[PDB]
């Protein structure tokens, strides 16, 4: 089998990506955040503090013949950037793009934290990262990749992320029509349950290329692209009048610059993430000061390839028995 659907930036900046989700019978569709940084399939639902709900769609296990409790299982969650949400669990029928899982388990909310609760577009979140992250007590369950991948054509995912624009994922098989050139293939570590992987290093612009090892993540449910303070001053240092500002929280650099690209490495290949995607915009409306797309991972712990890095690839997350990533350029 194999599926494929659409994903959609929820703004105007990309500041996240809903995919479409079909729950139960009759079906449900929620659009849901892709995280290949996290491990939770779970959903706004009828068990949702009220209060707590502010415009995202919700799914009701009430009304869907194929639900059923998970019965003494709870979840609990917390994001890097503080957010949360936790609640009970059901099994159901979930269906990405045509692909079918029975029995999936679907983490339904009863408490979210007011990030969610301010995203109306975001209906919950679909992790695809290893099963070993999921946060279901007492007993792990698996990701929706985890359990469709026996029945897929390929035991694969891709994500193919747009800019400012809609893109695709699909699992089980790869579109050799979706990039340009070859697919270059990187070694993962599934130690912190993460798809982590090196790269090999890193330019800014039309500079020099530095070869260099940088461990980090790939991870679409985050926005943003976060490396070591080294690698990240000598962008910004490429962009007149940029700084790090504490109390902005970050990066920001005049809206009147032009950013230059910046390249990492994949082996001996290399992705070029142009300028334009480093833009994340005025820091507050209507402000001449915009807040940069690569950021210091200093003090996240983990550097971190979020959507400003891969939306400028297309990305394979091979679950072969011994997993890897490919990027492409496109």
């Amino acid at each position: 089998s194999t599926g494929s659907a659409t994903t959609t930036p929820i703004d105007s900046l990309d500041d996240a990506y809903i995919t479409p989700v079909q729950i139960g019978t009759p079906a449900q569709t929620l659009n849901l955040d892709f995280d290949t940084g996290s491990s939770d399939l779970w959903v706004f639902s009828s068990e949702t503090t009220a209060s707590e709900v502010d415009g995202q769609t919700i799914y009701t296990p009430s009304k869907s013949t194929t639900a059923k409790l998970l019965s003494g299982a709870t979840w609990s969650i917390s994001y890097g950037d503080g957010s949360s949400s936790s609640g009970d669990v059901y099994t159901d029928t979930v269906s990405v793009g045509g692909l079918t899982v029975t029995g999936q388990a679907v983490e339904s909310a009863k408490k979210v934290s007011s990030s969610f609760t301010e995203d109306s577009t975001i209906d919950g979140l679909l992790g695809l990262a290893f099963s070993t992250l999921n946060t279901v007590s007492p007993t792990q369950q698996k990701t929706f990749f985890d359990n469709a991948k026996a029945s897929l054509d390929s035991p694969v995912f891709t994500a193919d992320l747009g800019y400012h624009a809609p893109g695709t994922y699909n699992f089980g098989f790869i579109d050799t029509t979706a990039y340009t050139g070859s697919i270059t293939y990187t070694a993962v570590s599934t130690k912190q349950g993460f798809w982590e992987w090196t790269s090999t290093g890193y330019a800014v612009g039309s500079g020099t290329f530095k070869s260099t090892s940088i461990d980090g993540i790939a991870d679409t449910g985050t926005t943003l692209l976060y490396l070591p303070a080294t690698v990240v001053s000598a962008y910004w240092a490429q962009v007149s009048g940029a700084k790090s500002s504490s109390s902005v929280g970050g990066y920001v650099f005049p809206c009147s610059a032009t950013l230059p690209s910046f390249t990492f490495g994949v082996g001996s290949a290399r992705i070029v993430i142009p300028g334009d995607y480093i833009d994340f915009g005025p820091i507050s409306t209507g402000s001449s000061s915009c807040f940069g797309g690569i950021q210091s991972s200093a003090g996240i712990g983990i550097n971190i390839f979020g959507d400003v890095a891969l939306k400028a690839a297309f990305v394979v997350f091979n679950g072969a028995t011994t997993p890897t990533l490919g990027f492409a350029s496109k």
